[PDB]
C-alpha cells in the first residue's frame, strides 16, 4: 500500500530491485523479455486506463520484460 | 521488502495500481510519456545490471513512462 505515486517509487525501488536481480544476480538475466517491455506491450497502455495501468498489463508489460518477472523468457532474472 | 520477484508483483500491482490511476483516474493521464517506456530507455537496460534493473533506471524507465510517475510528462498520470 503506497502513500503516493512518487513515493511509491521509493518504497518500490528497496522492493523490485532487489527481486529482480535477485534472479539475475543469483545467475542470469532473460536481457532478451525486458527489451520487450521497452519495445510495446499492448497491455502496458490499456493499463493506462485500468489501475495504475492495470498491473496485468503494465507491471505485467514490464515484469514480461524489465520491471522483471517475464515467466516466458526468464529462467535467469524473474 | 518484496520476498521474492512475481511475490513481489502481487504486493506491487495493489500499490502501483491504486498510485498511478491515482493521477490519472483523478484528472487525465500523460499517455505520451507512458509510450516512452514501452518504446525504450537507455536506463530500463542499463537497469537489468544494476539491481532489479536500478530502480533510476528500470522502474524509472517506466516511471518516466509507464509505471508511471515521470514529472516530466506528469501533470495527469503520476
Amino acid at each position: 500500500d503506497q502513500p503516493s505515486v512518487g513515493d511509491a517509487f521509493d518504497k518500490y525501488n528497496e522492493a523490485v530491485r532487489v527481486f529482480t536481480q535477485l534472479s539475475s544476480a543469483a545467475n542470469c538475466d532473460w536481457a532478451a523479455c525486458l527489451s520487450s517491455l521497452s519495445a510495446s506491450s499492448a497491455a502496458c497502455i490499456a493499463a493506462v486506463g485500468e489501475l495504475g495501468l492495470d498491473v496485468p498489463l503494465d507491471l505485467a508489460c514490464a515484469a514480461t520484460a524489465t520491471s522483471s518477472a517475464t515467466e516466458a523468457c526468464k529462467g535467469c532474472l524473474w
